[PDB]
């Protein structure tokens, strides 16, 4: 799987153990991503911190 990079146009393939997407985003802006990554098992989202998941192709 790939997903896009912090700047909307870049990408990464996840590397071993890493098929997954997820992105970090901060109340400060919930509408604006953070981080964005690869991920292996998708944590769980937080009043302050919201963390989602997506198994597509630059989904994030």
């Amino acid at each position: 799987l790939k997903c896009n990079k912090l700047i909307p146009l870049a990408y990464k393939t996840c590397p071993a153990g890493k098929n997954l997407c997820y992105k970090m985003f901060m109340v400060s802006n919930k509408t604006v991503p953070v981080k964005r990554g690869c991920i292996d098992v998708c944590p769980k989202n937080s009043l302050l911190v919201k963390y989602v998941c997506c198994n597509t192709d630059r989904c994030n």
